[PDB]
């Protein structure tokens, strides 16, 4: 038993993860059965509350991909809910400060490097009864980058020893810069933050994920040595494999 | 309107997309493509009763008629379905006349059929003049789908008050002992498709077929099929994901 | 005791609210009225199993006896009903003797009927003397809509362990040929639901009917009805809110 | 494509609106589909969760009123996802002091106006690609008015650029001023605050809206001028009905 | 591979646990126990269509095969759950050859049976070779708990496709007019258990018992029942509780 | 009509409470029928969301014990929606100040007492139209104490008027004393601890509860004085009732 994202990165291997908008268990199997290491549920800009997100973190583990959850906000009593219903990866966005990534490291660990509440109900099934011991490698936390507030004050936020690293929102950073919701881009201005970030985060140690919405663009981002990928949105995969089907079937 | 029965009287036919999996945000965002119908599959997938309720209405808003393949030929969950605003019908398994004659029975207010009063969304959306225009707002399609049903063709083509067949190619193609291939090249399969094809238009009745690609939706249409639905979510999803980290991976 | 055999036991007909909305809080607020009894709509509603079974615990914990009126009069679909805590099954389009006996099979445990013995709620409520007493626990009417069940009317009264029969005048007043219309005038309709009473009374059997007003269901229970429903809740708060919006809009 | 309340307000017409305390599509609907404008899910007195509310904004919409939502609590974070979930109108009770109005307004607009992050699933839908340049327009934006600290700071408040104005509690505000919980009232002290505070908001150009309990209150309200008048809760019409039922069958 | 099958090809029986209560968290924490399989119970419980799926997972992921008893004998029923990941069905009230052959024709693809084609969860488990393997990922048990039932054992026993017979001794007291006791001691009920057990093995067929107590199944599996369940989840957790009040209360 | 917990304390009796981690109203029924005064829901350490919890707590009182709640966090508006929906019965986690004790107090109160929001949904339903003048006898509030903090601030928490007094959360405060999660211990240090804020609690004139994991534990504690007991989780009493149900089957 091990955290499938963290044997890749003890392996000098990258995670490349899904991510699902869309609530229910059969998809989100049929995705983490995939050549996954993880499967992110995204509980910020889905329908997916709570009782929804519950039957899928089982569902993605049965697939044989490590659950993640994005959570609705950095929030320690919610972060914890979601452990102790055996997610294994935290994304919280909008970190924007020092203390808000002490705020997300604060809920991941057990007293006395953090102040998690102890109930375990599904790491406890998992692991045994020698969870406790291991609690703290069973979970990879993430603090999300999306902000021009975030970029300046990103070695101080990657100076939080219970974070494993930082996680890029692209397109949360470039509208904040100025531009159009941007996805996928090589626009100088947000490319030049995000290299910062990724050389930052190594140079502190620390691992950097970025979010995706291609697997031509997950390519690139693996070849520059980003150490989580996620790609693509289950509804975007969908909606774009619809709109081809469509037009393949109405063609002259 | 019925959309599908627009798309029929302006002598155009209907393009479906085939849900089999549960949840409404999907649902409206395949219904806002070039769509006519959206079908929600109850029987290959995990979607019970107080799943389709949404989804029904979701489809509607998008802008396409919602649609139910039921689990099974059973007049009272069909009745449910239609009160609950699912516009088209396609029942599995109709191997027989009398199974034909069952499925028309839940379509059709008295005298017509024995379909019970009490239509909770048609009412919203057709209004108080609703009873009278009833039968034209539902469209019913029998499966064709066994050994039998194919023997049975023209007898259940016979039965009024059913507007034609859909035709369930893997199911067909396993009854008479081929392999259940999605768009299939079997040569006895794709003889039996054209021979139900030929049967429904001779007896003026619509026919239906399932699709697993646009390639083979593209031929269907041209072949003259009233209703053809591709391709599912679920296999959409899941082969737009391999390639995707095929891709991701080198 | 079920309160609508307390009613019966007492020379006193009950008064039960019909509800076609999902959810415990409006089930709770209107079983503390003066209901005897709250009907929930399984067959024009989009009310499900899943949703079902906290309602019924609402309705007991406000103050009146839960019943549900079926989908369908199917026995395993009743049976899981009965043991969810449902004292009381109205079931739908009970046309013959046959299907009269169908409905009294699953309400009663061997000799008297084949219901399977698994009683969840009713052994939390009634303890480890049910089984004794199972039979009068549970009211079970046989509802009366088509020209077939009217003509079969004292066959259907004749069947031992139904209590007795529920009219549904919308589907007789449509399969009669007339106007689904609710609390209707139609002479041949009315005279086909005084025909129905009279005949449940003298078989000693009891008769209940689905009103829409306050007024028609005084009515009703004036005429010696022993089971008056008034009236759905969705007709209720549409009207309410169409009066709201008139007052406010001027 | 338009925000049927702002299209009310920009034709110089105040909006009528429904108040949902029961879960579910149906009576939604079918109380969309009549003279409404908009229709008010209560997320804060009611039993309805988030898996719950997702549904009936959908039921509304296709019925022809715009979806509306007085949330749990002023949280940016609740406020975003029900905007991604197609919620068009955001009320927040106990918004008690400018600073409280600030964090409403952050939620509701996009940076650089806001910090509302980006992943707009069922708006993308309604209002297609051209939806980032038109989305503070689509959203209508109420804080709530409902003690006696809210009462002090109205015009601090109404200063607020980012919110379109206020909506009255006027039942919390009578409890607050130390009398009984009063529906629909005209006590003299209760009246004078609530005129107070249209008063004010119209001298501010901002828009003014009140909850009531019938729809007689409700003509006297919009007779007054108030911008967008809620009349009245679901759960009370029903009970209200269902008595008037149960009064008539058991008459002599 | 089917767990219980692997226990049945090694010459061991299967032990299972027994679900009326809805979720996950504690069919996956009963998974996890040293169960070979968990039933989920469709017909004495509240659980519906929507919360079995989820169920059928969490029991899967504990290492444990999941099996369901169905809430009726109904061929569409028992094919959405195959579709959904239940590898083990238990058919309640199965009392005629006719009623056995239904059962078989729901297990198995056409020519064995007419189970229609559309495996969502099975693919997903035992990938494009499934079709091949299909029948024996699934384990069929026909249940006996009446006097028809016991009458009729021989011919149930003799269709080929049902695994074998699943005993429902509380029903079987009851319907041969005795108390329906768990873990009976009725001279009768008892001879009528063990007859039904030889006439299984005497098939070359597999018997099943459901029992209420750790005491009870030591003796079943000792007698060589194939597949033993103790005991039901909300049997075993108020017993525990009442105990942990009395010792709190002392 | 009457709070069942606080009639016990105004009788001079304790009070015993069940604790459900699993979703659903059929075992809550069930327990709530045995001799239990209370039922205590978790939401911190179970995968019960809003929705699952509403028909548990009509479930609860139909049995004939008081609806409890554990809530995810000390948060007011998640508070004041579970006493909407007849929770009679609040424990909040992790309250380690004054100032935390004072947030859950003000939760629980209607003005002046207190700043709960008023739309009783579900208790105007129990407790009638008089509601209003009894609302603050009819709920229990207790402020959960599970840390080296809370130990160390029990008397000021305990000067807070509006809470009922402390529920001791003894596997957290074995944690952060630095001890292995021990359930139902003896351990000299974290027994000290326990039996100092039982007895701060009574001079204070307050009331003390604690969680037990098994019936042995509950008697102790019930025969030290503690007021109110809960006694045992229904997941760990339904593992330990399958785990003797498989070890007598298989046994020799
Ligand atoms: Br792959
Ligand atoms: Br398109
Ligand atoms: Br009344
Ligand atoms: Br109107
Ligand atoms: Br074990
Ligand atoms: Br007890
Ligand atoms: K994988
Ligand atoms: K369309
Ligand atoms: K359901
Ligand atoms: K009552
Ligand atoms: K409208
Ligand atoms: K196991
Ligand atoms: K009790
Ligand atoms: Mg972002
Ligand atoms: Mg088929
Ligand atoms: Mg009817
Ligand atoms: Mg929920
Ligand atoms: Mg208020
Ligand atoms: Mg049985
Ligand atoms: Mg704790």
């Amino acid at each position: 038993h091990h955290n499938k994202v963290r044997t890749c990165w003890n392996e000098g291997r990258p995670a490349l993860a899904g991510w699902l908008q869309l609530p229910g268990t059969l998809h989100a199997e049929a995705l983490a059965r995939l050549d996954y290491d993880a499967v992110v549920i995204d509980m910020q800009h889905s329908p997916i509350d709570f009782g929804q997100v519950a039957p899928m973190l089982i569902a993605i583990e049965l697939g044989g991909a490590e659950p993640f959850v994005r959570t609705q906000v950095n929030d320690p009593s919610d972060i914890m809910k979601l452990l102790d219903a055996g997610a294994y990866g935290i994304i919280a966005p909008m970190v924007n400060t020092r203390a808000e990534a002490q705020t997300l490291a604060s809920a991941l660990h057990y007293s006395p490097r953090g102040l998690r509440s102890f109930g375990p109900r599904r790491p406890s099934l998992r692991y045994g009864s020698g969870y406790l011991a291991q609690a703290s490698e069973t979970v990879v936390g993430l603090a999300m980058i999306e902000t021009r507030e975030a970029l300046a004050n990103i070695d101080e936020i990657l100076s939080v020893d219970g974070i494993d690293g930082v996680f890029i929102g692209p397109t949360d950073l470039a509208l904040d810069l100025g531009h159009a919701p941007l996805v996928d881009t090589e626009e100088a201005e947000v490319v030049s933050a995000i290299a910062h970030v990724r050389e930052r985060a190594h140079a502190a140690g620390k691992r950097v994920g970025i979010w995706c919405g291609s697997g031509g663009f997950a390519r690139v981002k693996l070849a520059e040595g980003f150490d989580f990928v996620t790609a693509a949105p289950d509804l975007a995969m969908l909606s774009a494999a619809a709109r081809q089907v469509i037009a393949d079937a109405r063609a002259l």
